[PDB]
This record gives C-alpha cells, structure tokens and sequence, in this order.
C-alpha cells in the first residue's frame, strides 16, 4: 500500500494562488494587483539599472562558485546592520548583533521560527490581525503557536492603537510578538514614532521578545525615517531579532536575498547564540545563494553605485504616491460615491482598498481585475493606461 | 531573565568548521583536502566555461526578476527527470514524478523531510554508516528518528553486502532507505548493478521507501551509467523519492542549484502529494533563487552548451582518476608500507583514506594538512605540486 495514496491536496496558496490564475486567463484586458512586485509607467518588471551593473561587474571579475560560509558573504552582513541600525549605532560597536544571509526575507523567519523553537523555551508568537498570510504558515511549520492581537479599525481605516495594547495585554514574558517594521501588510498603515516607543516601553516591561519584519525599508518615507521605529526597540531591548528582505527594494524577487539578525546582550551571548542559528541553517539549506546577496553587496559598497539605487528606490515609492493620488482621483470621476481618502494615508504597495470578497470575486471574473480576496490591492499595478478601466471596474461593483 | 542566555553553544561543523581552521593556519605549505570541491591542476577552484558562457546569456537576455513558481523554472525540472529517468522513460510518458527546484541537494533533503514529516505516517529513516553528516541533522530538524545500517567494510575496504541486508532486517514497511545514488560519500564504494537490483528486489519486499541522493552523478562512470541503480529501482516500485544536486557536476556551489523529484503510482496521486511539497516549499523560503538553476537549464536544453558541459564533466572525473593513479605510486616511493590499491577502486571525489582520528589530527597540527577527522581525503584536492609534501606527511604518521 503506497505511503502517499491518502494525502490530501492543499489549498491553493491565496497571493502565489492568484498569479496561476492570472496567467492562464486569456483576455488581454487583464490587470494583475495581487502579487506584491513593482510595475513601471510601461506595465513592465523591469530589472534596476544598479542591479545590472552590478551583474555585470560580477559576470567579468568572478573566479569561482566556491561554498560561502553558513551565515554568507560577510560585507553583506555589514550592510545590513548599517541599513537596520544606522552608521554608528551601539549595538554595532559593541558587537551584540550577529547577521545570516538567507534566502529571502521568508527564509530569514522561517530561519528565525527554527532556531527559537530548537533552543529556547518559546513556544508561542503574536502576528498582528491581519498580517501577510504566509507568517502563520512559517511559524507554524517550526512548531510555535500563533496568537493574533488587534491593529486595524476598518470603519476608520486607521490604526487601533487602543484595541492592540489590550490584546497584547494577554502576551506573556518570553513570547515573541512580530512587528512589521513599515508599510505594514495589508493596511499600509505604520505606527507613529511616539506609538512605536509607546510599543517599545511597553514591551522591555512586560518582557517580550521582539521580532521585526522588515520586508518594505524605503517605501514609506525614507531608508531612514523608515527604520526609526526599529531603532527605538533597539536602544531599548538586549534581545530582539529581524528579519529582512531586499526582494522589493532591490528588485530582486527570484534571487532570494534577505537577511537574519540576532540580537543579545552582549557579544558573547549573540555568538553563542548564533552558532545555534548557523546549525539550523547547515540542516535547511546548508548555504545560502550568493548570485542575489552578491549583487545588493556590490551595490552598496560602492559609493558611486550607490547613489543609483538610491534614486532608482525614490523613484519607486513616488511613481507609488503618484498611482495613489490618481486611483483616488479616478474614483471620483468614474462614479464612485463612496469616499477614498484613506487610501492616500496608507504606506508602501499596498492599499487595503475596503472591498468585499464578493466584490473582489465579481472583479476577477468579469473584468478580470485580479486582486487579493482579502482586498487588498497593489498599487504599483497600476498605471496611467490600465487606471481608467481598473476604476470603472471597481465602480460598477460598489 | 534573558531568552537566549539559557541556549547551549553548537559544535563546529566537521567540513564546514574545518575550512575555518585552514583559512586561520599561517604555516607556509597549507593542503586543504577537506570540503568536497573540485580543483583544477593549478590548485583553485574554477568556473566551468559552460556555465560562464550560460551566465552571459543570461545577462543579455533577461528582462525580470519577478518571483518563479514555487516549484521553480519549468524547464528546468523537465531536464532533470531526463537525466535521473532517461530520454523516454515510463515515469515521464505516465506523468509519474513532479520535480521542484530547490536551493541545492541539501534543500531537496529538506523539503522531502518536511514534506514526509507533515504528510505521512513516515516516522523513521534508514541512514548508511558512514555517511554525510549532515544527512542526520536534515531529517532530525523534521522530527524524524534516524537509524544507522552497516555498508563500508573496513578490513577488505569493499561493501560489507551481508552486513547491509542483515542490519536492514528491522527495516518496517512504509520506513523511508536512503542510498547514495552514486559516488557513496565517504566511503566511496557503489553497489554493483547486480547489488542494485538485489536491493531493489528487497525494497518492494520490505516495503521500504527509497530516498535516493544524487549529489555526484557523473563523477562514478558516466551520467548514464551512473544513474543505473535509481533506474533499476524506478522500474519496479510505485512510490520513490530523489533530491538531486548540481553543486558539483556544474561548479555551482554557492548558487544553491537542486531538485527533489517525487515519484507516485499514477498521475493524480502525485499531483495530489506535491502540491503539499509546494507547501511546505511556500513555508520555508517561499521560491528558490533563479540564477543557479537557470544557469543549468539553459545548458541543458542547447546542445552547443551541453556538449562543451559534458567534456568538462569528463575532464573533472578523469583529472580526479589520475590523481587517485599518483596518490598510491608517491605514497608507495615515499616509503609508505600499508597497501592503498583500494584507494583505486573508489568512486567519486573522496577516498576513506583509513586513518584515525588522532592521525588525521597530527596531519594538521604538525604538517598543515587539513582533511576531516574520518579520514575523508578529497583527491579532487591534490594536485601535482602538492602530492609529494602530502604524501611525504602521511607516510610519517603511518
Ligand atoms: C511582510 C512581509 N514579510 C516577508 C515577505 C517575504 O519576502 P521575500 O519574497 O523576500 O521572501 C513579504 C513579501 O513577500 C512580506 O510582505
Ligand atoms: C551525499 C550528499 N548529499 C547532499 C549534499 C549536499 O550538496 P549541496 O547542498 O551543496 O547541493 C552533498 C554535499 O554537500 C552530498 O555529498
């Protein structure tokens, strides 16, 4: 008797879902808002020109494809903390963080899910309500419980800073509690600098353990501002972990390149603990890929290199700002009655645009606007040419 | 009280841990002849001409970066079930076996732990003694119990055949047999065709379900001949697993380029089962990094390419014979009296030199040579400039 006739299938993954089903519909009228990927004014997934270059410096100057060590290319490691951390932060100096390169910005929690519940007490982790619906399946795959706390007020649209402090109320010391370090997903709505230290003070009193997903650094206001609340938690804390990804900001979605920091009280508790993570990693995927870290590394190592990227990330979250602007104005002139402005005060790609499953369903199907059920919506899918027939789908399904 | 400050420090990794150790060594002369790369006759670790040649191809003509499939580049999986199964095999025309690309063999091993673990009554894993290390540490990371079979005899350095069937003998039905599909690791010893298809007799027998892990195919005889044993078990069972790697047959072994291929009795079975290995893919790193695998597809779908790859193949193996030739003659004219002819007969990169522990030891504090304590030596290391310092070292701990 086989080992695999009674598995059953598994449901089809809700955002990975929707690209399958994108890619088989026939119409040309398409518009594809699901999957979390930078469009240009053209409808294109272009390459960065930064990212080209780099791959081109690589191409010429590579003498082997030699294993990396388990943790990977150390200049990465470097940046990254800078980045996270700023140019001469404490924790750098006085060598309390420790950072792997994994593959992606999943990779770095599932990663982060092994290595916590392999060799410490937790056993539980709160994912704020809603969140990216693949952060349930990563912790749980590790073996940790997930616990939703509150977060979004949807008569509002805004943040209930209210409702989540009393739903973390019920968080106990040792827990690990996930914050998205910006443009929160799907609402896009971040908290402010004094809520975040409002978080934070409330968080080294009743003993959390932080663990910050930051997939988005750059695409709400700046490289730095964007990091502000994470610096908070940071001169606060002695232990806290996070897990980033330069998927977005780089465009480097099929390369996987993400990042895992650990942080201690000291160096010799981070090093400790790190050897542990490295040996969660030597049992995953033993080493991690280095074509997509080797690119973002070159990038910002080299000043002049740099500096393009930079601009080349301004641009991505104005051209962003700019859709957000003109979904809202669209709105109005194709009929909508209902109002929008929430949606220019929401962070990132994303914008949780209020709509029903039915209506999101109803848009798929007979205007082939594909969204996310929950509906949420990408706002770097749109484009001065697909906006007018995207809105006048959208209103006649309100 | 701190969430890391109760967490045990981890061991060095006894491959990884060891290139440390060589990088840190200042004694002029140092031989690294432990991790399992290939060298080339000048002593460094090389790109294959194919693989440049694929990564230019590669820069001029992408256009995206945007996400892959879960289960990675389409084409590339086509290729792989051809080089395991052959042109026209009956698992492909029957629509048998799914493969996903997969961050290297390690990653294969990962994916079909988590995938048996969380979708079967799978709760054991029969391991060869000795074997890969990290063979152990993969399948534990699951939670599944691995037990050890007898395979390497070393008195007459051959396979122990009698020893293997009898300690198989507790082996249940619907238990997970894990066989090196060639270039055993590190011993070195293949069955036979006739041991191969004694096994695979067996296996249907017991029940058992063949893991096979294919990390050196085409470094035994041939690409073809090597793959004679999974073929001989394709044909006869239902139900089979493979995770292959091309860190090694390509010179790929920081990209992370693999493959797990699960094989069901018909068609709708194991579309059903794979779309739970998706799954469980989605929770670990989400997609696999694109350049690696794509690298590999591109030459194998252009003949241009394949054929220049497939003569580097044989140059590497035939480079790695003749050093295996040289390595017992030095050791003969530099006085060495034990008998290394079986150093011959071993397939692959490696040869289970026959030292001890405290030998292989005294080679790296006294004479700089660096191997792993099993007496794993990787010939692919030596080289004609160093193979009488080498020779000359060994012969003085005898
Ligand atoms: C909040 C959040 N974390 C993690 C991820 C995963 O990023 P990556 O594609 O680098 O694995 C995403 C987006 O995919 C995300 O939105
Ligand atoms: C038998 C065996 N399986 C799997 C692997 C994993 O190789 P990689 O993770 O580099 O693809 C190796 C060597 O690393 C091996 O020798």
């Amino acid at each position: 008797v086989g080992t695999f006739e009674n598995i059953t299938a598994a449901p089809a993954d809700p955002i990975l879902g929707l690209a399958d089903l994108f890619r088989a519909d026939e119409r040309p009228g398409k518009i594809n808002l699901g999957i979390g990927v930078y469009f240009d004014e053209t409808g294109k997934i272009p390459v960065l020109t930064s990212v080209k270059k780099a791959e081109q410096y690589l191409l010429e100057n590579e003498t082997t494809k030699t294993y990396l060590g388990i943790d990977g290319i150390p200049e990465f490691g470097r940046c990254t903390q800078e980045l996270l951390f700023g140019k001469g932060s404490a924790l750098i100096n006085d060598k309390r963080a420790r950072t792997a390169q994994t593959p992606g910005g999943t990779g770095a929690l599932r990663v982060a899910a092994d290595f916590l519940a392999k060799n410490t007490s937790v056993k539980r982790v709160w994912v704020s309500n809603p969140s990216w619906p693949n952060h349930k399946s990563v912790f749980n795959s590790a073996g940790l419980e997930v616990r939703e706390y509150a977060y979004y007020d949807a008569e509002n649209h805004t943040l209930d800073f209210d409702a989540l402090i009393n739903s973390l109320n019920e968080a106990q010391a040792g827990d690990v509690v996930l914050f998205h370090g910006c443009c929160h997903n799907p609402t896009g709505i971040d908290p402010t600098l004094e809520q975040w230290q409002t978080l934070a003070q409330l968080s080294v009193e009743k003993g959390w353990l932080p663990l910050f997903d930051f997939a988005y650094q750059g695409f709400a206001r700046g490289l730095e501002e964007d990091a502000e609340g994470l610096r908070a938690f940071a001169a606060m804390h002695k232990e806290l972990i996070v897990a980033s990804s330069y998927s977005k900001n780089f465009g480097l979605y099929n390369e996987r390149v993400g990042a895992c920091t650990l942080v201690a009280a000291d160096s010799e508790t981070v090093d400790r603990a790190f050897s542990q993570m490295k040996a969660a990693i030597r049992a995953n995927y033993s080493n991690p890929p280095a074509h997509g870290a080797s690119v973002v590394a070159t990038i910002l190592s080299n000043d002049a290199l740099r500096a393009i990227w930079e601009q080349e990330l301004t641009d991505m979250r104005q051209r962003i700002q700019r859709m957000r602007q003109l979904f809202v104005n669209t709105l109005q002139e194709k009929g909508a009655n209902r109002d929008f402005s929430f949606i220019i005060k929401q962070n990132g790609m994303f914008s949780f645009s209020g709509l029903t499953k039915e209506q999101v369903l109803r848009l798929r199907e007979e205007f082939g606007v594909y969204a996310v059920a929950s509906g949420r919506v990408n706002v770097a899918g749109m484009t001065p040419d697909n906006m007018a027939p995207l809105c006048e789908a959208i209103v006649a399904v309100l």
